[PDB]
């Protein structure tokens, strides 16, 4: 159960996030997802199962559907009960999660998404549609789950592509596996559009930011103080689930 203002706070991220992305893209989240995949929706039906491997998780999703216009519902039962729930109801795509993995299945062309590649996707694919770029260098912090779909998408788009992860082993894999740049946070580059997948508070360093500059992140929490961000009028790209759910679902359509 959601309280009152978890209820208002998904809708008003979401609001908030729409304008957001329309503002630097000049597209919705539903016009970024549409051109991202080539797929429209047609109100599918979306059973969402609770699993118990429980909080709002469930009900947020479900307000989070309902704002991007799916049919959707959350199952009586849990997990498998719950599967068995939605299937037998005429779920068309199931929405579930564990700890490890959160996916979209679409039971009718058998399409699978997992929330870590289609989040790390759709947020590069807004950042690089920044209409007053004039740069095509591009930051991307955090290589894990998220950010290294994300910064393959961005190369894959012919983006020039920096990349930095705290952890080496893992920067060395990525610097090597998709043509990305090794950048030093010592480096004194100046970015107008960063990208940003970690849990961790302040990753991008100041002397990194210019004036307006992009950073569309969904790391918890947020990526740069509210200082800095002022500061630097930096145009800000970041929302707890809803943006990658509505990549999950277009993917799958
Ligand atoms: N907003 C959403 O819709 C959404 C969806 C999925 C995940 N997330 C969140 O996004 C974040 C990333 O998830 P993930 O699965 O990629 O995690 P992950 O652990 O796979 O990757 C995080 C990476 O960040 C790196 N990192 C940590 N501190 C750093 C620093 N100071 N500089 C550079 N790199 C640093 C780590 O080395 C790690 O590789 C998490 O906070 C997760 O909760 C948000
Ligand atoms: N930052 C959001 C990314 C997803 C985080 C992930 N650890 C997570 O909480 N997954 C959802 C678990 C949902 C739970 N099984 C439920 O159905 O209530
Ligand atoms: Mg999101
Ligand atoms: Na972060």
């Amino acid at each position: 159960l959601l309280t009152p203002d978890d209820l208002i706070n998904i809708n008003m991220q979401l609001q908030k996030a729409d304008s957001a992305v329309q503002e630097v893209t000049g597209l919705d989240i539903k016009g970024i997802c549409k051109a991202l995949y080539g797929t429209f929706s047609s109100s599918e039906k979306v059973g969402i199962v609770p699993v118990t491997s429980i909080g709002n998780f469930s009900a947020s999703l479900h307000a989070i559907t309902q704002y991007f216009g799916f049919d959707s519902f959350v199952t009586d039962m849990p997990d498998v009960s719950g599967y068995y729930e939605a299937v037998q109801n005429g779920a068309e795509i199931i929405l579930m999660a564990d700890d490890r993995t959160f996916l979209a299945h679409n039971l009718k062309n058998g399409k699978m998404a997992n929330n870590q590649p289609c989040t790390g996707i759709i947020y590069a694919e807004i950042a690089s549609r920044y209409l007053k770029a004039d740069s095509k260098d591009v930051l991307v912090v955090g290589l894990g789950k998220v950010g290294f779909p994300g910064a393959e998408h961005l190369v894959q788009k012919d983006f020039r592509v920096y990349g930095y992860d705290a952890d080496e082993t893992l920067l060395e894999r990525a610097t090597s596996n998709l043509g990305i740049i090794p950048f030093d946070p010592a480096n004194p580059k100046k970015f107008s559009i960063i990208f940003e997948a970690t849990p961790c508070a302040n990753t991008i360093p100041e002397a990194v930011l210019s004036e307006n500059c992009v950073l569309s992140t969904p790391g918890i929490p947020c990526a740069i103080s509210e200082e800095l961000r002022d500061k630097y009028e930096v145009q800000l790209i970041a929302e707890p689930l809803g943006i990658g759910t509505a990549s999950m679902l277009y993917s799958v359509l």
